């Protein structure tokens, strides 16, 4: 009967009585009435608003001279400008400056029983002498620097090792074929490249330094490749190029000063896909990008410093950007870097690790949730004591697995955060707040400080008022950790962003607000599919399927799927007649593996005439 009819008879659930009870401290806000009055407060004076929660919680070098300038239609956004900072400072210095021996990283392994804990001061110097042999090498500020790592803390110290010198990362997801790994560091033109030998996910060898050797062909203009030695096993080497990462760390000193960055100097790039055209380098600036991040770890998962924080996601991905490594370290508590599957060995880890190491929150896909609902109960058999926050990305966590999240994995004790936002927007956007919100199963609730959401009509782009109502969601103001460019082509920027609906910030997300002015996100109303996670361009896989000689013609579309949230469906028209029409099949399978990676694989190729 409502116009959003996911909310039809879906009442609000308070937030456990007992987390409250059994919390180490308490929230950062005293209950909704300041959510509300802060709320209000960013979006009619973000001036003030900014400025105080940017000095709260980030050190500057230089204090900034305003808070905020531009518009979204002029695509000139500056936040915190004259301040200057560095993002390895925040995450690293200032907290081994004031704790030193209090542990940072915790690395679980993929094997169980192995890993180790990372203390701050252990962190400054690795990112240090990391840092040392960038600079050395001749990396200098600016430059771009390709990552081609898995979950280990060598990752962690590779991205802050370039924030401290004033590099540009740009993390590749160490699933990536050579070709899209080519693709990127070309674009990028980054000159240095950070990679392991092997990795180990799931029991399973990843040869990521053979994937290397072959982008590097293609990439002139990169002069060395940083090898960690993950597995020891005997890899292609280039003398002249490639260097031993424990080899040229044992040369340099345990500290390096961190490279003074303005607020606007680039952070990283992270290659994203889009509804059209190549993946476009998303690129985030210093300091509105940690503010964004700080805040979004204080209020939305309720973090403090004594607390054990543990994201699911891939440091390749834009969640492990933000919450494997920037929210954390920025706010001192420790982080976890999970190295592993949540089915190896058995489907227990997860919770294995959780236990372990005492976790407070844990971030998670709904993907994830339903392969291990799916596995049975008896694997899920743990206290956890100290679970409180369950945070999920990436879909809406519906009802039936809502349920279970909160039931079996939270035993009721712990408060599920459907955190609702996207590479571009730098840090959660719309999600409840941890130990605050009430929230409704399959909703995103509310909007975050500074996000001012609005629903367009889609054809007249005209704002619709009030609740009840369905279409376009945009952002009506800019917030401190909105995507800056699009590395090398500012006009896509524009274009893809802020001139379909001008004065707007454009999602390519649809979503309803309902009766009570909460957000139901519908997903995207671009040809962008998110299967099991990854965000797709089927662009991008014609692209890959028409690469073969059979193909003529190819569409690709994304269908709900009970697992993997969204399953790509592929149809191609051939040029001729293939009596291995079977056999075919394969190829094209093999063919989108080798131009993007195995997880873009069509379910299913269907040849037809037509
Ligand atoms: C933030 C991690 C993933 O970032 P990406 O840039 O890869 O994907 C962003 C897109 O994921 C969906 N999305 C993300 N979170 C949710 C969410 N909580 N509910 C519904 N859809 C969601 C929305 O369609 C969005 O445009």
């Amino acid at each position: 009967l409502p116009v959003v009819v996911e909310a039809h008879q879906v009442d609000t659930f308070d937030v456990p009585g007992v987390f409250y009870e059994n919390h180490p401290h308490e929230p950062h806000l005293s209950g909704m009435n300041e959510y509300n009055q802060l709320y209000q407060q960013s979006i009619n004076d973000p001036d003030t608003f900014w400025a105080r929660m940017a000095r709260d919680l980030i050190t500057f070098e230089k204090d900034f001279d305003k808070t905020h300038i531009g518009t979204l239609e002029g695509g000139d956004n500056a936040w915190f400008v004259g301040g200057r900072l560095n993002a390895s400072f925040n995450c690293v210095d200032r907290h081994a400056m004031r704790d030193p021996n209090k542990v940072a990283i915790i690395y679980e392994a993929d094997e169980p029983g192995h890993g180790r804990s990372i203390t701050y001061a252990e962190l400054l110097k690795e990112v240090s002498r990391l840092a040392w042999v960038m600079k050395s090498q001749g990396v200098r500020k600016g430059d771009t620097v390709a990552i081609y790592l898995p979950m280990i803390p060598e990752a962690i110290f590779a991205l802050l090792a370039c924030a401290r010198i004033g590099a540009i990362h740009s993390v590749v997801f160490a699933g990536f074929s050579s070709d899209s790994l080519r693709d990127r560091t070309l674009d990028a033109r980054s000159k240095f490249i950070i990679t392991t030998d092997e990795g180990k996910r799931g029991g399973k060898v990843i040869g990521t330094k053979k994937i290397v050797d072959e982008a590097l062909k293609q990439c002139p203009d990169v002069t060395n490749c940083l090898v960690f030695k993950r597995t020891g096993a005997d890899v292609p080497w280039t003398k002249g190029r490639d260097l031993w990462w424990h080899e040229e760390v044992d040369k340099y000193p345990n500290y390096l000063p961190a490279e003074s960055m303005d607020s606007e100097d680039p952070l990283f790039l992270l290659y994203t896909s889009g509804s059209t055209g190549k993946p476009k380098g998303v690129m985030h600036t210093t300091a509105g990008y940690l503010v964004g991040a700080a805040a979004t770890g204080k209020y939305v998962f309720d973090i403090h410093p004594a607390d054990r924080f543990f994201c699911g996601g891939d440091v390749g991905w834009i969640t492990g950007h933000t919450y494997v490594v920037y929210a954390p370290l920025l706010l001192g508590c420790t982080t976890v870097v999970f190295e592993s599957t949540p089915a190896y060995p058995n489907f227990s880890r997860y919770w294995d690790v959780i236990e372990k190491h005492k976790v407070t929150q844990f971030y998670v896909a709904p993907t994830a949730l339903r392969l291990l609902k799916r596995a049975g109960d008896h694997h899920i058999n743990h206290e956890m004591k100290d679970l409180r926050i369950l945070g999920s990305v990436g879909e809406p966590i519906a009802a039936e697995v809502w349920k279970w999240y909160h039931e079996v994995v939270g035993k009721r004790q712990a408060h599920i955060v459907d955190t609702y936002w996207q590479t571009e927007t730098g840090s959660h956007v719309i999600t409840p707040l941890g130990g605050i919100t009430p929230t409704k199963p399959g909703s995103a609730s509310l909007p975050f400080f500074g996000i001012d959401p609005v629903i367009l009509d889609p054809v007249t782009g005209a704002e619709i008022p009030g609740n009840d109502v369905e279409g376009i969601l945009a952002f009506r103001k800019p917030w401190p950790s909105m995507a800056r460019t699009v590395w090398g082509d500012h006009k896509r920027y524009m274009d893809t962003y802020l001139n379909v609906y001008k004065g707007f910030y454009f999602t390519g997300d649809g979503a309803g607000r309902d009766h009570e002015g909460y957000y139901w996100i519908r997903g995207r109303v671009d040809d962008v599919v998110n299967v099991s996670g990854h965000r797709l361009s089927t662009a991008e896989i014609e692209a890959a399927l028409i690469e073969h000689h059979c193909v003529a013609e190819a569409a690709v579309v994304g269908v709900p799927d009970p697992l993997t949230g969204q399953a790509v469906h592929a149809f191609v028209a051939l040029k001729s007649g293939n009596d291995n029409r079977e056999q075919l099949q394969k190829e094209l399978i093999m063919q989108v593996r080798k131009s993007i990676g195995p997880f873009a694989a069509p379910k299913v190729v269907f040849v037809i005439d037509d």
